[PDB]
């Protein structure tokens, strides 16, 4: 599922993600744009082998299991797939998990090289939250 800029913001905020960990939703949506154009269905090789999975493109090396990730974990304790799914519920549940892990959302690239200190606010502007 491609998701709306605005409906994806309500889907986060109603999940737990504003202000996650210090993190105000603006920072979420954003790195939902970059990292998949919020897509669900996103996927993306590594060269390390690992794949990157759903709209929050999670890693397979460290948490999920794709079965083809030789000696990676499965930190979130899901098959990689359950990451593409419609409903953002596991998406998000292992985001939280990665953003606790000590880097906060530098865990996520895009984020960093596009969202990290941009005007974030703009990302749920006119959105009815």
């Amino acid at each position: 599922k491609v998701f709306g800029r605005c409906e994806l913001a309500a889907a986060m905020k109603r999940h737990g993600l504003d202000n996650y960990r210090g993190y105000s939703l603006g920072n979420w949506v954003c790195a939902a744009k970059f990292e998949s154009n919020f897509n669900t269905q996103a996927t993306n090789r590594n060269t390390d082998g690992s794949t990157d999975y759903g709209i929050l493109q999670i890693n397979s090396r460290y948490w999920c299991n794709d079965g083809r990730t030789p000696g990676s974990r499965n930190l979130c304790n899901i098959p990689c797939s359950a990451l593409l799914s419609s409903d953002i519920t596991a998406s998000v549940n292992c985001a939280k998990k990665i953003v606790s892990d000590g880097n906060g959302m530098n865990a996520w690239v895009a984020w960093r090289n596009r969202c990290k200190g941009t005007d974030v606010q703009a990302w749920i502007r006119g959105c009815r939250l």
